[PDB]
């Protein structure tokens, strides 16, 4: 683990919205044990920064305790300067035998110049660098950024921070799959006919409309978050407990996926989106996407995978729903076939859990049976980054594969379908699954 | 193909009628399910009014809620005929009261030495053509006695007219367990030796021999629950799917199970007797009759070869529960990694009685804790068994009545233990039984705490 | 308990002349006849005249003739003349048959006479400890088979009834079970998770040489499909028996048929070879099929969704009966080269002649890929028609019922084929020596092409 | 991208004289050499003298000699004399080799010199577009392999390092993959649900013919098990690669080794053939093993619980390398006859020589049951030592890394074997021409007996 936290961009928006609060909460849980150096261009004093931190934490609605804050302030120092100027880094070198985590909450155009400067001042040897999203908007841009970082950093020093990944129950979903033989036996194409992934948020674009309008749902949730979720569900078991062992298995999944077919991709935009501040009146940007893909390997060949994600849907829920085949044969006999086949349902967020849907006879009635059980993201990622736990941080090979996968939809986007806020999305998403299993009502907490 | 339209009960003044039958008839009447006359037959020289009085007291004695209007409907259906079952005159009289237009169900609540004489007499008086005959347990106490009894009945009845009534079977969720296994692919995929490592069958009763000590002492736990009830349960759990929907299609599959089973090894059978058993009225002071049995068996076919099947059944155990517990193999491999192997493997648990259901036991991670997860559901109905059997018999539904070929295979299976019984081990009432039953499963899965109703 | 006396009704008829006399002669040569044989027919001839008939019949077949062997056979043979509908014949028979006898009655007579003979054997109290073997045909559809059967079962138990079908004598019943049930490399593959499709081919490279009138009333479906080929399918598809006896085996076969739906006539192609109508006894406008191709299925846990195609016919290019099982391709990896051969693996069972198994796989040698044929033999060659026939006669005499279809299977197979009998599709002509009508190719159009059968070397 | 220049350090040494010159000559005869070759050594000789030496070496091997072929080879060859620890050599080499060259540096040199040479190539800026092939050995244990490797990786990427092990040149890497991954009949069987046990046998029917002093410091475990045989096992056992490249293949092999526990020294039997101590260079009291038999396992989803027995040794009865996979018996039905052959089905892979596959099954013929051998060939014969060598050289030149173990696998295999190196079990003597020490029989007591290997016809 690191023993020093250095934050570039400590006076920016993300620091104000999330980072200061997250540091405060880690301090409250007594999980901060090391100094923190804030870096920015603002010509202010440490006391002014502390005032800014205090206000930012109180503004979030977090319960404020002065003793906790005073411990945090005691760890904090501030260094002002220009991130393109070697003098800043000479000064930084005086403040730093350390094992620093450099956390860059700065514009992406500055990631490379900062890292290149840290290198010139010999400040990377025992370091890691965490970069805030975005880290690319397509395959070529991600490759260019990545080439500049890798010129001075090993892959294992690079932590690509995506807040959605902080919601993933990575260890728990592995244990569910790999420690339970009743489930592991079912977890392939011989039992599973079809998979549906649903990511629904019951709110619109609340802020940063100008930023969202240049990103869109595909880049925002599909490329990294949802594909990573699919990989966790679909991957072969890792041969070890480390992060690279896990990332080896995820990359294998993506390598067996063909690139998306734009004709099997449906793009939606909620009515009212064009009136959000920062969004262009003629925007073609999607707030919803539904698509069909597949994993063409021994475990999953021929199993269609349908994915839908979108803003302003009826609920907040992320689900992976796996449909089993019916028991084969015996169409000529009664009482061998329920109206719907068995299903394994994984709620990823919120309140993660698993539901096994079966059918049962009671008297001369047959009915569905639900076998249910159970099994912050920002602070989790920050703590993990500091401790060098890379499980929640996508590795370069996966990034490049997932960009390859989504690129055709970015290059030839299909026409926008409008949908009402609070609906399940455009009707054209129903047509996607026409000869298959209908989109089901998601399992809610 | 047709239900019966007349119920004729031999032994209507006997103990089973008093303990169970009258109450069961009353409850069917309350549910408005009796639609036909009932003729009671016994040797007692009494009037119909006296019989009604007996019926009334018998029902009230059980603790059943008594409603006079319901009882009056039942009385309205009942007539009484007195005579001796070894006298030809009784059957001539019966022949005047029952026409060739009837479809009688003859229910014989009588000693088994009388089943053949009664049936042979019904035949001589031409009273069997549209009939079925339901015989109260016991119907044999070993392979030879069952074969002899059976040969005498089959001389005048087809197999499908013979209904062997065993109250324990009335508790079995036959349809529901089939649906569970054959209509749910998530379970069908697990239901073989590639996923299942071991099976434990537990039948516990939390009471001793409350009555009929002299009868039990001649029977014992093996004959009482294992030969018919528990082996029939096992067959339901283990059989291949029937290729038809009828009772005979079902019974063809059960029989195939038993034909792949070797006879029991008396050395792998542990026999117990609870302390205090010898003081039960009617029990001999030096009895070596077992009130508990634990055994090891197997089904040596493609589905189950190499899966050990352990069974235990007994009186005066800690709870009332009948379960089939199926242990899965662990997910194979990765012994060198933490958190791939829970302390116990997944299990499929079928509570047969009471309050039938299924529990799937899995393991889950929450934080840095790992714990058991219980995925529970109820199926079928809480069992009532006597009335269910009586109704089924009357309607000709033969699912809950063991067929002759199965009866003979199960007697073959248990016979060696009856011929050369192993020594009795004493155990305390309220314990799980003799410690020697623990040794049976040494090197395998420990006997688990059963899944009890909430 | 085997029989200890053989009684043959129809000893002067065509089957006796073509087959039965030769088969008895061969059993005598192998020293397998140990009991007297009573021939029965209407012809008013002496025993000597019968012996002359037997002698000529044997020599006519091309069998090597040894006069000492023939004399042993003649020594066992007696003859009884009369009308099989008259009680007097049976009184006479009752003198020749002792109260301690265990007769096999073998009826090589017209089928309209089976019931009258058996009913007469009953009236004369000659059926205790007997069995009765009846020559094909034993019904021409479900209703006619049920009627015949009801008349026999009124006086016989099922296990006294042996329905003789010479084709079944070719079936390697024990050896195919061993192949399937004793080899885990095969048993692991023998279900819908590995097998995508099954093709059954029965080809004969000859037309109708004799008895044209008889064939014209029967047709390929009744001749080979109803009993022979469906029985072969059942052997290939059944669950393993729980015991070694005939009834355990027949329980498993029946289960197969009970999970099969009746045939779809729209998926059935009927053929007739050019020249068939010029065969003596065949009507000039006959619509009787000498060829059939059809689709069926077995709708159970082992085989659901696996299409089963069957073709059988006269005047095809070769003599061969084959069961060809296609495996699925290894799934996945379409995006990679060299994971998928041009055809999937196959398991091929040659049933007749010269039974064997071929496993077809693919192999890489340099930058070449090619088919690999892993061939082996099992059982024994029963191609020459005499061998099956003698095997059945011997089995019947010894009470071995494995090669004789049981009543429940008979009725299920008639149910299965009935719709094709009731609504026969239009006849397609095909050339002798061809593989049959081109419409049989269309049957498998979205599936695996009919492959060249695996022939003996 | 293939290389376009071959630079051979050690061109006047023994390996060059025994193998390399001949291999270059053969590649030239097949018209597969297209680029210049620079020979480097300390000897103060001319190019002509080198050529004369090369000519004689080639003729000595028994290779058919054609002067026109040799002349083409000579036309490609230049010679540079100097000392590999002197910076002047590398300045000279830097003149001869342009900044646009793609050199393959082949080091047929003592291993203590690999790092100094590579470090000198780096100081002279000669590695940018290069690969470096190093002759075995490249370590004698985990620590020595890690140290060597650390020095190379300081200046080379892993993909510029080619670790040359002549045994690997015999491996039918593509063909064995095709066999497994394109045939569903085999892929269905290729896991612990069908396979009970695996035996790997590597037998050579000769002793230590040369370089006794070298072998006596190495031993069978280091010589054939650590790299060759474990790599063979990994090929047999691995999950399918997600691509056709070398790194995709090596990802799968590494995964196998990561699921293998380190060897148990108590389950390892070490042998030494009688006469070994009289081989020149071998110490009179040597405890170096010329034979090993061991037990291991792969503790993953595919193979957990399947014991893997391996045996390798010198002076055994035949030259053959085999992987023999025993299937489980068909389960159940112990109470019935004819459901269980005396031995279970087996899948047998002959790796070398004359690679092929045998599927052992059982068949019924009459009242006899017997073994059936379903044999076929795959790949090509690489038995003669020159072929594997030339194959490796060509592959190295073209940048095909499939036959070259990757660093992660090297380190896992050293971890696996290390306990046996640390605590070697007592030497058992065995006679030349025998199958080895009797203590190797005791290893498989309670499991499947060591079988007679499947030999080429
Ligand atoms: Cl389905
Ligand atoms: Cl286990
Ligand atoms: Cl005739
Ligand atoms: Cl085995
Ligand atoms: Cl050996």
């Amino acid at each position: 683990p690191s023993d020093l936290l250095v934050i570039f961009g400590i006076t920016g928006d993300l620091a104000r919205k999330m980072t200061f609060r997250a540091l405060y909460r880690l301090e409250r849980r007594e999980e901060l044990e090391h100094p923190i150096i804030g870096v920015a261009s603002d010509d202010i004093t440490l006391d002014q920064l502390l005032d800014r931190a205090r206000e930012a934490i109180k503004a979030t609605g977090e319960t404020f305790d002065d003793a906790v804050f005073d411990r945090l302030a005691g760890r904090l120092s501030y260094l002002s300067g220009d991130v393109t100027d070697t003098g800043l880094y000479s000064e930084l070198a005086e403040k730093i035998d350390s094992r620093p985590l450099y956390y860059l909450e700065m514009p992406p155009s500055l990631f490379a110049p900062i890292v290149e400067n840290l290198a010139k001042a010999d400040l990377l040897e025992r370091a890691r660098v965490a970069v805030e999203k975005p880290f690319g908007h397509d395959l070529e841009s991600a490759r260019d950024l990545n080439a500049r970082l890798r010129a001075v950093l090993d892959e294992d020093q690079i932590l690509r921070v995506d807040h959605f990944l902080g919601k993933q129950p990575v260890e728990e979903l592995q244990y569910l799959r790999f420690a339970n033989n009743a489930l592991a036996k079912l977890w392939d194409r011989d039992s599973i006919s079809e998979i549906h992934i649903t990511m629904a948020e019951d709110f619109g674009i609340e802020d940063r409309g100008k930023f969202y309008d240049a990103v869109g749902a595909v880049r925002d949730v599909v490329q990294n978050h949802l594909l990573q979720v699919l990989a966790l569900v679909a991957m072969e078991p890792p041969v070890g407990a480390g992060a690279d062992d896990l990332n080896d298995k995820k990359a294998e999944v993506f390598r067996a996926m063909p690139s998306l077919d734009p004709e099997h991709c449906v793009r939606g935009q909620y009515r009212g989106y064009t009136e959000v501040p920062g969004v262009a009146k003629d925007s073609t940007t999607e707030t919803y996407v539904a698509l069909r893909t597949e994993i063409d390997n021994w475990r999953w060949a021929g199993v269609p995978i349908f994915l839908r994600a979108g803003k302003a849907l009826p609920h907040k829920v992320t689900e992976v729903r796996m449909f089993l085949h019916h028991v084969p044969g015996f169409s000529f006999l009664p009482n061998r076939r329920p109206p719907e086949p068995n299903q394994i349902v994984l709620r990823i967020d919120p309140d993660p859990g698993m539901r096994l849907q079966l059918s049962a006879q009671v008297g001369d009635s047959w009915h569905d049976v639900h076998l249910d059980s159970s099994f912050r993201p920002y602070e989790r990622l920050l703590y993990a980054a500091f401790n060098g736990d890379r499980q929640l941080f996508a590795r370069e090979d996966a990034i490049e594969e997932t960009w390859r996968i989504v690129q055709p939809v970015l290059d030839k986007p299909s026409r926008i379908h409008q949908y009402e806020q609070g609906s399940w999305g455009p009707e054209a998403a129903q047509a996607l699954v026409h000869g298959r299993h209908a989109w089901q009502q998601p399992w809610l907490p």
